[PDB]
């Protein structure tokens, strides 16, 4: 029904493929600054102002509800106040104000022009078109209110750095207001409002085509420039920097969306509860948008804490996408029939599987071209990577052959679950290898025996499950292919693997990092299995468990890519 979600994934792929192409183009010393600077000038001075002006001429203020605006603005203000007061309380008075001048802006100003707008357009085109007009009401008005406080704090920092007592508060406030008014967004929004008042909701044809041509390329050009502006800005930092960065990113992506949603339910008191639900979903989706590079521009202008802000913007840009996907899907689950839940879990499984598959072949190609697998413990890691690649490929093939052929279906199921159980064991097997390496014992490692074990017990388990189990082909999900017996064998496999990892627990640090991260997902799957078997009656909690289990099962390659990929 409402909230057509199938269009979200292609939009995310488009929006990140453009950024990736821009990044790699600059990376390979192909594009130089000259045209890149020209591209940035075109985006900032011509394309974005044209888009704002054309979308601001046609607004139809007479039927625009302001409850959403109040909710979003006050929630942003609440996060702003919380972060600002915490920064004032915590930061050392040496340069505390500087922090308070930029840090709370990081959690409030988003990239809702270049990134968020395509996403909401894909999500809300044929369902709620009017939501699209809210972005241009939310992004500038916030810049009206919250950011001038940041500028005046930065100016206080600059003044105390200069130690010039002659300057009064009037000068500082004036400089801050001059800085905030100088931005193109402010005065172009004002000009748009003035022209909307003047022309009585009419667009000149002589310039309408010019405005459309200038504004249509803005999204892509801005995405390409953003990709170009991330080539060499991420650098190693200290532990305190890492901690404060994690807190900032969690404030942006975890606190603000929840406050926005809750205040949306609080303020709004209209009927037709479906529209209230849609507004809440839209507010939460708007909360999770990334951080715009405008804050990085401000920091560079002020020449203070530039590297922290830049690195945070870069990292949050990438972190936004998976959170966006999982958030959209999990909010969409409650208003769905169980069979659509099965189809949805198949869709998310296929999507994560293809992306993780690309990551996995990239990592495997790097590893094989390294020729570093011939010594311990890299060959076992290669085996695990191959098992993950095969499970992803089997997931895609199973998605295609869910109701295509019979013998093909059983062979695909056998291959997929043999690879799945192979990864389940190979976690604990790597744990054993690491533990025996910890012993520092000059004893030969049965490499042939250990590999044949790791690749032979899972196949034997699947085979005995097939022999003893009963075929049940009416279940969409692959877990319920055979029934209780498959759940029992998966549960005992998980329990054995977790026991092995717990008893057990040269780049050993990365290996132990992987041999710690995989096991949280191991407990997740085990808990889901025992939840299903013990709780025969369905409670209102296993849906998120199923979604998380599917995510881990088919995207576990991302952990290996992150650790053993650079
Ligand atoms: C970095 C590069 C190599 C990534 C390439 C990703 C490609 C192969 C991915 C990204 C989006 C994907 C598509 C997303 C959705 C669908 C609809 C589905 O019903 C059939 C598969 C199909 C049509 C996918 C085919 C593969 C696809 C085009
Ligand atoms: C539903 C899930 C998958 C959504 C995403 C959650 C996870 C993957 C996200 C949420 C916050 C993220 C962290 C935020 C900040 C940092 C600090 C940076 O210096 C390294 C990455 C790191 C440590 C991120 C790793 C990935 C992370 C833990
Ligand atoms: C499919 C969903 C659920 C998960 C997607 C995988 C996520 C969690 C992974 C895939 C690649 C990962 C990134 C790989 C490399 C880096 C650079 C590092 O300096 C900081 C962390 C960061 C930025 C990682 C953050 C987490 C990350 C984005
Ligand atoms: C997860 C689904 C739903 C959305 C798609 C997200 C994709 C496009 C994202 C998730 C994590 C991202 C990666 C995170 C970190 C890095 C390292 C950096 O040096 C190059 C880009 C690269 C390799 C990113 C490429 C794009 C990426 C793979
Ligand atoms: C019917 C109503 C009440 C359902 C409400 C579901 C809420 C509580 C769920 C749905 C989506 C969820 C989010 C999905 C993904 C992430 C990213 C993770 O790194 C931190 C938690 C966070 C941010 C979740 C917080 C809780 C969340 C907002
Ligand atoms: C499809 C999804 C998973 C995105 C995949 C992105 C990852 C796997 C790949 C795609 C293109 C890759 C980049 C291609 C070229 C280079 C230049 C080289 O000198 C360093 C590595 C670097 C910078 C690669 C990093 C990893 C990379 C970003
Ligand atoms: C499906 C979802 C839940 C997968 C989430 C994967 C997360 C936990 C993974 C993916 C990429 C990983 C990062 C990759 C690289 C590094 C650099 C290393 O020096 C410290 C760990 C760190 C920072 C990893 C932390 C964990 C990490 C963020």
């Amino acid at each position: 029904p409402s909230m057509s979600i199938t269009r979200l994934f292609p939009a995310l792929l488009e929006c990140f493929g453009i950024v990736l192409c821009g990044y790699i183009a600059g990376r390979a010393n192909v594009i130089t600054s000259t045209q890149a600077k020209g591209l940035g000038n075109f985006v900032s001075r011509f394309a974005l102002p044209a888009l704002l002006f054309k979308n601001m001429v046609v607004l139809n203020f007479s039927n625009v509800d302001w409850s959403f605006l109040y909710s979003i603005l006050i929630a942003k203000a609440s996060v702003f106040f919380i972060v600002c007061v915490l920064t004032l309380l915590v930061a050392s008075p040496d340069s505390r104000f500087s922090k308070a001048g930029l840090f709370p802006i990081f959690a409030t100003q988003s990239n809702d022009f270049a990134l968020g707008y395509p996403i909401v357009e894909a999500l809300y085109q044929t369902t709620y078109p009017e939501y699209l007009q809210y972005i241009y009401l939310v992004a500038p008005i916030s810049l009206m209110m919250l950011n001038p406080i940041g500028f005046i704090f930065c100016e206080i920092q600059k003044w105390k750095d200069t130690q010039n007592a002659s300057q009064n508060k009037i000068k500082i406030v004036g400089l801050g207001l001059l800085r905030v008014l100088q931005n193109p967004i402010v005065f172009m929004v004002f000009i748009g409002i003035a022209f909307n008042f003047i022309l009585d909701r009419k667009v000149p044809v002589y310039v309408e085509n010019f405005l459309d041509g200038l504004g249509n390329s803005f999204s892509g050009s801005a995405l390409f420039y953003l990709g170009l502006t991330m080539v060499g800005k991420i650098k190693r930092l200290k532990k305190s920097a890492f901690v404060v960065l994690i807190l900032l990113i969690t404030a942006k992506l975890l606190v603000l969306p929840l406050l926005c949603r809750e205040m949306v339910e609080l303020l709004d008191k209209g009927d037709s509860v479906v529209n209230h639900t849609s507004l809440s979903n839209y507010a939460f989706l708007y909360g999770v948008f990334p951080v715009a590079p405008g804050v990085a521009i401000f920091a560079t202008q002020f020449n203070m804490e530039v590297e922290i802000i830049t690195s945070g913007m870069v990292i949050s840009t990438f972190v936004s996408a998976p959170i966006m996907y999982v958030s959209a899907w999990l909010l969409t689950f409650p208003t769905m029939d169980p069979k659509p839940l099965a189809y949805a879990i198949q869709n998310v499984s296929f999507d994560i599987s293809i992306v993780s598959l690309i990551s996995l072949i990239w990592s495997l190609a790097i590893l094989l071209l390294s020729k570093k697998y011939k010594q311990l413990p890299h060959m076992l890691t290669t085996n695990l990577l191959i098992a993950q690649s095969i499970v992803c490929a089997g997931m895609m093939i199973w998605n295609f052959v869910k109701e295509k052929n019979f013998v093909g279906q059983i062979l695909v199921f056998v291959l997929l679950y043999s690879s799945l159980y192979s990864t389940y064991l190979w976690t604990g097997l790597l744990a054993i290898s690491l533990f025996l390496l910890k012993k520092r014992e000059r004893v030969q490692i049965p490499v042939g025996i250990i590999i044949i074990s790791g690749w032979g017990i899972p196949a034997l388990l699947v085979g005995v499950l097939l022999i003893t189990g009963k075929h049940n082909g009416d279940s969409i999900d692959s877990a319920f292919f055979y029934g209780k017996e498959q759940m029992i064998t998966t549960a005992v496999t998980l329990f054995c693997s977790i026991l092995i990892a717990g008893i057990s627990l040269q780049q050993l640090t990365r290996h132990v990092l992987l041999c710690l991260l995989l096991i949280i997902g191991l407990f997740a799957n085990l808990s889901s299995c025992l939840w299903w078997l013990f709780n025969q009656e369905p409670g209102r909690l296993y849906v998120e468990l199923q979604f998380f289990c599917a995510v881990f099962n088919f995207g576990q390659g991302f952990i290996s890519f992150g650790i053993f990929g650079l």
